[PDB]
């Protein structure tokens, strides 16, 4: 089940159904895992052996923090669809997280989890 | 494996099987894991192609807050048959908490979870 | 340095300075420091003798959720005040956090304590 | 997925393979997972229906509080063992965890997880 | 500022105003800071000449768990007034906190601090 | 003791003595304390007559993120050079934390805290 | 379904592609979970019959302390296959994080999880 | 005021009264606080100016890990006068928390605060 795991990405951004929400934007956290096979990268310690996490963690919040989107769905699925363009990647999930969702409730967090799968 | 996924909705109530219990009612915490799938939604970038947390909150809180049950089971198994109600959703897990249970020993929590799907 | 506290009182409210801020409101967290001399409540065991935590609990959750003030520090200052009504008291502080206020930069917390004493 | 998750159970004990242990004891932390299907207990809100948690924590404790044992296994394995008598359940899991486990190293937690099913 | 510092010292017992609040009781977690000098002991590295803090938690401990007082307020002053009896101990402190108090708000912890002087 | 907190301002700098901490930076975090009088912000509700925490966090982002320091020592002092510029203000407290400071010990933070007073 | 579990285990280490992060070196934290049937060791309570905690935990920190590698997935794989050597052992996870890897963004973690089994 | 503020050294060492505690040893967790004015050093933003934080974090270190005391108010007031040696130094504070004391009673942390100044 060799996977990599990026937790707690915090960007600002402005994703929200309403106007009143990309006024000013929100906090928003990201996490992603990757499924694809580490044995080779193990075998020839090459970075390019394996899913760089680095521009994983850039590409992702670059994302968070462009262009507004009504839901966190859509922002969801464009980090996984970048994921999957590494034809070696068999599956992706990306949590996108609202913890500051202008709701009447009290509670911890709200998300949106987009799988993605070859 | 896409989900939405609602953690810590915290409201006050009455559950419990004892008198006492039902005089001043206490914290339960709420937890929702929706599968649905959010391809739709990502498409057309329209709530109505998803489910709204917003209603999803609203309604686990309404219950919560509600006529006191004995049990916990009852009380999730009446947020998650309200969410199987959307044909949409594939499945779906309520876990209530009841932290802060009347039980002389120490811990962090107690839950039920209960799993509804087609 | 006797005193009773109140810490993490959580109400969804409406303050803010620009009118997007209430739209939809956030959640405010609240704590209260109560320097009020408790030996006698020590020695009778008798409620009326202290600061009943449960009246401070509701009219500081009643002032938060009430109709929205421009600045967290004017809602503290009307819980000071308040809390300063009962003559047993020598002093408080009120802390009134913010922590979704909508900034771009990424914090942990953003307060006023407001002080008063006789 | 139905299930009951006791989650945190936290007792002194005196379980080690080393003398030195035997001595003071340390802190135990148990989880137990219990797979059950509490529908019907949804349906009667009936306790009789469903597995007690009050009785859950109070055995657990029983038993990492009782006879020492060399190993966590062997307490994990008694604990899974009583909560299979109860037929309707399918299967549990009790993680036995040992946070203070004299070891030089850092680190947060060590635990056995012993799985009971049918 | 020399002082021992205790923690988190987590007991079940039976306080409190109310005749639902003693039934089956709640959580009470006591913290108590002693001021007194510390460095004769630094000098002789012999326990008699400090405050023992295993003495120390299984008193408090064992007063929390004792015959219910109405109010808090009553119990931190009988951990304070024991930890006084030490003639070497210049002040302390003792916070008893009540994070299960049975209000219908949302709040993290309630507490009142004792506190006892020469 | 009227009050502003700005706790836990998160910002990536490159801060360090040696050459090696200036390649790629690390996580730097800032609190603010500001002493000031808030009660005619209180009765006027007109955030000039307050200390807008706003500028606050975005200056003091600026100057973490920018052209690095050997010490943080340097940075918390621009910090509370910046808010002393403000003549309504009696005082000020600036934390400089490096909890990722490249040291071989494990620890939870390393910090300054730098004061100015009127 | 029966396991061990070892959880953030702390090591300071010299792991990086960069020249520039074997300098002074940074944490890293280990998550092992070893697959095993435990019911023999339940039935003698004796450490032969399982897999010692204490030593998975050394072999574990000697290897994250131990030559530098470019990439943390190696480190797994070492730790990993070191597990295996155990012929009882039916599979395992080797959870490495860098906690304070040096990116420009904000993140709680990032990690690779190796698996071998049967 | 102005301060250096190391946090949460965690060192195993084998300090303890009773002879059991001896054998294993156990986790020590460290605090020092340093009064020392930092004006000189923002403005030269030479370290030779401060109090350098990595010697105080190793010479701490040592200390813990070196030969065992019986008490832990003997560890701090070595830490502590190891840094009052250098004569800028006003103030010191150190805390040695002994968070998996072997007591019966369920505790976050114990510990002892060790001050001296000038
Ligand atoms: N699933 C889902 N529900 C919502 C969303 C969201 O993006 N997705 N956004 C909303 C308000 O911003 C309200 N509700
Ligand atoms: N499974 C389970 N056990 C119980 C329940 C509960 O709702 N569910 N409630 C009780 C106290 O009110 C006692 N124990
Ligand atoms: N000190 C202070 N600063 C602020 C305040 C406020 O309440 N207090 N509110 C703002 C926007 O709602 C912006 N700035
Ligand atoms: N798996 C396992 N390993 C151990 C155990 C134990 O209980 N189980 N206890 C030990 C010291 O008491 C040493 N190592
Ligand atoms: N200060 C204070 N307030 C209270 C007390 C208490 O112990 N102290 N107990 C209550 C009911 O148990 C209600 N309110
Ligand atoms: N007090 C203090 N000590 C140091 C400093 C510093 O910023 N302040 N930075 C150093 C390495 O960057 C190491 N030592
Ligand atoms: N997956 C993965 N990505 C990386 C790694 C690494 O160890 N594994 N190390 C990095 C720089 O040291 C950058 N990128
Ligand atoms: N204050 C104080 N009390 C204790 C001490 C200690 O170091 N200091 N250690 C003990 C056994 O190690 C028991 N009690």
């Amino acid at each position: 089940a060799d996977r990599i795991e990026l937790r707690g990405l915090t960007v600002h951004g402005r994703h929200g159904v309403a106007a009143h929400e990309r006024v000013a934007g929100q906090r928003f956290v990201i996490d992603v895992t990757v499924w694809i096979d580490l044995a080779e990268a193990a075998n020839s310690d090459d970075l390019a052996d394996t899913y760089d996490y680095v521009r994983l963690a850039s590409r992702a919040a670059e994302i968070v923090a462009g262009p507004p989107r009504k839901l966190i769905e859509t922002v969801g699925a464009e980090i996984a669809d970048h994921v999957m363009d590494d034809q070696r990647v068999h599956a992706v999930e990306v949590a996108v997280h609202k913890p500051q969702a202008p709701i009447p409730q009290t509670f911890d967090d709200v998300a949106v989890v987009i799988r993605r799968s070859r």
